């Protein structure tokens, strides 16, 4: 393929639908998680298992490079939380979700770039979340809040620094997705029903519907377009 | 063609490049301005001649449904603009931008809705500006200002309401582009050199980079985005 | 008194409280509205009555000035809605609530700065909404949502300009406050109940408690404040 | 004194001026740095020598407790930055930045909330910047930028979270202030000029100018006001 991009979290739910849809452009793509194998071999992609929560996240970047020939794009997608209000949350489980979140999402971008640079164009998607803008309404998710929030602070300052290098940065801000991960809350209409009901289409979002856009935020549509968080949430910030 | 459209201020600048993405995604385009016939000929659209800041916005998009065989997409990209203070503008200079950007917006909306709902889908495709976030800097553009970020207001307003009917409504909002419109703001350094600066790509957009994302926002891409602003400004608001 | 002030819509319910505030911190207080007389006598202000959604808001500044003796400060609390969705909306409709929300608060403050200019320090006072930011979720208020989101575009733009000459420019977002206005929501729990649940503080707010953050924003606390919307919501947008 | 604030980074700039602003409106306060002496004496405040950047958060809040007989208000001013590229920027430095700025002030409000809670009023306010909404322009600072936007995540989500309890939580936002830590900007005009000629004022603001501000949110003022972000600027963000 041409253009070579990185997909962490890319085995499951949102990651892996942008992994599919990047390599429905043609994309030659590389999947980082704990367990890649099988999604890779079901999407056409390279394999790359990874810890992110504790692996060296340069040493990634790397063997995604040799793996693929090249680094034009860099999707971070893992995914993890601890639903605790901030009094009953401890600190390492605080900086757990803002490890994998913010602090593995610069260090990702940092290995990245000066690749991207070498080849005079580039691609950086951080993944945000209606929490990028609320507080999650009734979850108590005040770590993943802070971290999907900082993610537009170093969007735009990544935008800003990489821009004359052909490299665009920019967060996409999915809203509610039907994945594995949001189950637990799909559950319980306690909290369904009151996020639903906030919802101007009345209904959760397909993977493969939030990634039509991830795919464009990766592509040539987005020459101009930097520094930005793009939400895609049926309405729900709106509302 | 399928998915019929019309642009305003489809024969010059941004209106224009949209148009020309439009009918490259296969969409027949109507094209709406007091001068369309070479554009329309050139670009393979139907032309409609009109003075949107005169005749009544429901005539145009009856003539855009008869002469499409249909109605699913709606831009408007009309143009037009009084650049003086607050204290040296006058009310009827005030009302005139703001009638053709924002109760226009308004009146042509809500007479597409109806043949949109019809279909069962339909893209709304406002035209912002930085303006919709911030006041113009260098550029004395009150009356612009207001008008651009009242789209924002509108733009979630329409998109909570007819989401349910298979209706996305967002707002484009374009940095500072070469067109002829802003070319007297390209022209002397005081204006150009001050706002180029804040700009990371360090120039300014091309029509069709822009239309690039306009198209997405017209299409299925946009199937989960609804109620949201989407700058492609090269970085500008991000500096 | 010192700093002289006109309050429009300070009869009843926000701006009433605005007014009383302002009387509170020594301010010459004047009160327009279609019924002023009461209130005017209450609150120990001068009565101007008028009827903004026809009388020329130039004539209303200039009685302001000379019953003053002066002009220093300007709050646009006048209210008037027409709760009906866009498809059921007539245009009458819409110009009625745009014309008393955005162009006579265009019209006060063009009139009003060079008063304030005169003195070498104004403050200009603009009522937002939590529709600065939203659509008014389960409530059909498309034209007032617009409205008070043009206000932020014009809030910036008049901060911008007339900052140099002494004048302060801020937009006032309440949340959802008990006053006669809102009433008819408070009324059916189809609409409050949805509504509350998302208020963190768990209940609506008292006029009195919006006031004293507008009397900051009339006073020299402001003095490097400019060009900014100060959402008063008990939580709601945060939510 | 009625009220008890304890204030960090309160020896120097912002911090110094929000503490004598909170003395004035008659608080016990209480000043946290690593030599607060010479302004707690000046101040008439009770002075906590610390090390923020390593000794622990709660260490400090119990000492702020014992030391004013109770605990009503939180004001995290602390400074530190490393004006450093993202390429040029080590993860060492990375991560001295955002523990001060962020991991601190979590650290600090999750201690402190529960004496709040116990007294049944408390203020929280944490300290943001113009990167807070945007990338610092022509200044080289993603690590600052992405803590300070990171802030108003968590502004919103501890505002959520502890509303009911009588706590308030906000952050401030200032603009481009006079103090020593910025000194090194207001330094070569290749920095100051660009910032200035974006600043409607025409000056940066006093750090006294930029307290009154801080006073109104640490009081009563705030009553109904939460989870909101507030710029003082001097227009600097409309412009």
């Amino acid at each position: 393929m041409e253009r070579k991009a990185l997909v962490t979290g890319g085995s499951r739910g949102i990651g892996r639908a942008i992994a599919e849809a990047l390599v429905a452009r043609g994309y030659r793509v590389a999947i980082a998680s704990r367990n890649p194998e099988e999604a890779a071999q079901s999407l056409g992609a390279v394999p790359l298992p990874t810890d992110l929560e504790k692996d060296d996240p340069k040493g990634l970047v790397k063997r995604a490079l040799e793996a693929l020939g090249g680094l034009h794009v860099l999707v971070h997608a893992a995914a993890v939380n601890v639903r605790k209000p901030a009094l009953e949350l401890s600190y390492e489980e605080w900086r757990r979700v803002l490890y994998l979140h913010l602090d593995v999402a610069f260090l990702l971008a940092q290995a990245a770039a000066p690749h991207m640079a070498e080849a005079g164009w580039g691609r950086v998607l951080f993944i945000g979340s209606v929490t990028t803008f609320t507080a999650g309404g009734p979850v108590p998710i005040p770590a993943y809040t802070t971290a999907k929030t900082a993610l537009l602070g170093l969007t735009r300052a990544l935008a800003k620094e990489w821009a004359r290098l052909g490299i665009r940065v920019n967060l996409l801000c999915p809203g509610y997705v039907e994945t594995e991960f949001t189950l637990p809350l799909r559950q319980n209409p306690e909290l369904y029903e009151p996020i639903t009901a906030r919802i101007p289409m009345g209904r959760w979002a397909r993977p493969e519907e939030i990634a039509r856009v991830a795919a464009v935020l990766c592509g040539d549509e987005a020459e101009y377009l930097t520094g930005q968080a793009v939400a895609v949430d049926g309405g729900f910030l709106a509302y």
